[PDB]
């Protein structure tokens, strides 16, 4: 992919570059073909300097990239249901995530301006899980190509569970990444659930390996823009202080890989769990 | 402990003694005082050929130990409320614990007697929890000796929890011994979740060694006795032909060690557990 | 006339009514047969049973381990001497796994020792395969694993399949144990550490294993191509037993399915769990 | 005059408006104020820093190591120079901790390397240990860990606090690191590790390090007394920097309130983990 319009600062060799000489408020549709493109590129991109963007030219250009969510509940921007507002108050959680992938069709992307908060504190970070799964051993790679996992949530008010492939294809870039995640994965399907739990805790461990993140100290002004599709993203959880972030979601993915090549373990009546390594039965 | 009455037969080093030359079915004061002590003795000793033991002197005999569980639920032989049916089909659950630790009050032992089964299959270990205390290094035995842990159960049909100490004193022996197990501890109080999660991952491990366990092959006719005070068992999970014991349960245990040390942790508003190690979020 | 007593369902038989010591071809060849199906088993009442006798015993087998260093029996340099004193190491192991040809098994007889303590465990390799799903057997069918040892005055090393297939049976066994494996060869050692953890603990679960209690006169014989064992460390009194090692197995499985993985020059390998760097 | 900007919260701050060449004391005086608040300091556009002002300026903090062995700078024993090429290794470590007079801390300058990759991170010991319950540290207080290294031409060990209190700070820190900590002198081997594999973890949390992109003429110079680092792996062009490493430190911490685990004659330490037997 060629890139050669703006001038690029790539944070890390794995992943992350920050854009500067663009203005977002007006961009043309060739710049924004070329911030694109560097969304598929670096996987995530910060553009520095873009205070005062109307509320209007950020939900254009959302749109740009798809369909945005307009969250039944989530607040939003008096007057814009596709702004939704973040609040380190009103609602942190630092764990290693890829967005709502408990659902069938998680998003594509976001995009985050955290227009309140400390002058340090609250980084991101992202991971780059094209490497992630470059980087497993030829026997590993082969095995995860024909395995699916289940994600899961259920908290008050929200019970959601989908079965996705262990390793999806970008759909436009055609490249393999892994498709699992600390915060949402619950278990590989056609594995009993203590391989599961092996393998997993290898894999979360081994995708977030400081050679695949990169970590971002939020500015005034400052828009980060994801590709959800390929990265976990993580945020630090050590500020006080008042954080207010506005976003928006583009969404409508669909995870796809290899058939997988066996069917879903079956235990049998009665048989029950027992993991190997301990987690508490309470939590705070 | 003095015993010299019978033919004492010990399984292991750590725990565990056949006892030949007792008929349990009408067995004198001094028989009874005798097996006592060989109980305080070898934590769980076993009373082979008792084939044919009445409802009558099995009842008589548990409440020499103390009252006698009447379960309002679980199934009783025809007539007697105190003789709890154990059925593999009605009800196994392969996992180290101690019985009934959620609640303030487990009991102090049982009497099992298994009347239907395979000749090879479903034996039963039991572990020694003064060595799992004794073998650990004086400062974590230090360590322990102020601590405290929670004990909780939330099955359909049964919610409990309880505070115990981590190393309680044997009220007749006066030996300190571990009191925390697998199936029903959750977390140590005055720690946080994940350091409570690394200590009891390695103590689980090490409390259930081959060094501190026994294995016993059930045959017609054996009888169990176990001090659930100072024990684990473990039902191993290797038949599918039909099981059933008859088990009477001896109540009116009161874990008690030193004063806690510290207080409890006490996490900050919104603070998420994020277990170190994988469990899947679904069982089976 | 022999009843045969298994110890679980998993593993180990007590055979009774044997006389080891004149024991006959057809007599031979049922403790072969119930060899083959229960792993190991144990022979009772064999006070006083000869050198010349035992030796022969071990014969039938195969060819029989003349170690040049272990003590052996006065006259008889195959029966070899394992005192406790001169001698424990309760770790789950095969035997001599870090040499090409490890032993096919052993005959064992603890002739002195207390009256408790010092059991042996073993664990049953065919089931610890069999457990797992059908995507890991697939991939360890595939794999291969380095297994060494570095002591004063041994060193060794040498690469087995992680799955074997019994030669008389045709079964598949698990060969990989905690005491002599290494690393897998065609992963990472990260990954191969995983899941060499994994497989170590599921192997030697209590519904693989079993625990044997030794008396005097009993003789144990196993096959080392499809079982572990593990000694219990639980005693101090002096212990000693009179073993024949069988020499000759060859471990066979499938072509690896993979190529060796290659660092790059300069690669460290930083483990994800901590061991200390000193011993005792 | 000089403008801070810090990292995170836990560490690190860039320093603008200094120039070291000349620095006066008092100017000195603030560096070293926010050394002991921020623990890494980074001081961009420092080009053409002459060695012999490199030099005045290590010695300001004590005694300049002179190596041996390693490069160093032409006619300047003190100025070490470290190239990607002729030595890497991605491993949490506080630097020479296997010795018994760690450095104090270093100056180091990338003055060769890719625009991007070869990150350095930093943590926070200070915050790791505080992070830790109040039984777990009152534990830690009275611990002490045996750090070692053993390689061609380089063997060393020392016995260091768990928990150390910085002698101009007076606050304490927990001194055990991934990369040269062999074990916990008071406990047995396998608590040791445990406990060990826990605290490396948590000790280098997200929430208690901070990540920096080498510019050309950025200086670093951190405290090796409370942090641990990590040197990115993730680039393959050549990466060339001058260091000068400040000698002197001893760690000083509580008297152990236990005495040393003494295992007994023939114990055998087996790793609850797995690591492989064989390296690259
Ligand atoms: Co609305
Ligand atoms: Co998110
Ligand atoms: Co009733
Ligand atoms: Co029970
Ligand atoms: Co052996
Ligand atoms: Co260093
Ligand atoms: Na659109
Ligand atoms: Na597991
Ligand atoms: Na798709
Ligand atoms: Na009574
Ligand atoms: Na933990
Ligand atoms: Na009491």
């Amino acid at each position: 992919i060629i890139t050669t319009a703006f001038e690029v600062r790539p944070l890390t060799s794995a992943l992350g570059a920050e854009i500067h000489g663009v203005r977002l408020e007006d961009i043309t549709d060739a710049d924004f073909a070329e911030l694109r493109r560097l969304l598929l590129k670096h996987l995530v991109i910060f553009i520095p300097d873009q205070e005062g963007w109307s509320a209007e030219s950020r939900i254009a250009f959302g749109r740009r990239f798809g369909e945005l969510e307009e969250h039944a509940y989530l607040p939003h921007l008096d007057g814009h249901p596709q702004i939704q507002i973040i609040d380190s108050e009103q609602n942190k959680i630092p764990i290693w995530h890829t967005d709502m992938t408990y659902a069938p069709n998680p998003p594509i992307g976001s995009v985050l301006q955290i227009v309140d908060g400390p002058a340090q504190g609250g980084d991101t970070m992202w991971s780059n899980q094209y490497l992630a799964y470059e980087g497993l051993s030829a026997p590993l790679r082969d095995l995860l190509d024909g395995l699916t996992a289940v994600h899961s949530i259920h908290i008050p008010g929200l019970d959601s569970q989908a079965e996705h492939p262990v390793v999806r294809v970008h759909p436009e870039t055609g490249r393999r990444a892994l498709f699992v995640n600390r915060a949402h994965t619950s278990h590989i399907a056609q594995l009993n659930r203590n391989e599961s739990d092996a393998l997993l805790q290898y894999l979360y461990r081994f995708s977030t390996s400081p050679e695949f993140t990169c970590r971002y100290q939020w500015r005034p002004g400052s828009v980060a823009i994801w590709d959800n599709r390929v990265t976990q993203h993580y945020a630090v959880d050590d500020y006080s202080e008042h954080r207010r972030g506005l976003r928006v979601v583009v969404l409508g993915d669909t995870p796809s890989g290899d058939k997988p090549r066996w069917d879903h373990y079956r235990p049998v009546p009665g048989q029950r769990y027992v993991p190997d390594w301990v987690n508490a039965k309470e939590a705070y």
